[PDB]
């Protein structure tokens, strides 16, 4: 809560942005594929 509504925070089809519970760092993950990236991806 009390931040902003980017496009960073709304993913494409099939990409999740979740964090690592190794050390706490945000990403992308490709469900369909099972992919992920840091780089905000495009469907």
């Amino acid at each position: 809560g009390l931040e902003h509504m980017a496009d960073e925070e709304k993913l494409p089809p099939g990409w999740e942005k979740r964090m690592e519970r190794s050390s706490g760092r945000v990403y992308y993950f490709n469900h369909i594929t099972n992919a992920s990236q840091w780089e905000r991806p495009s469907g």
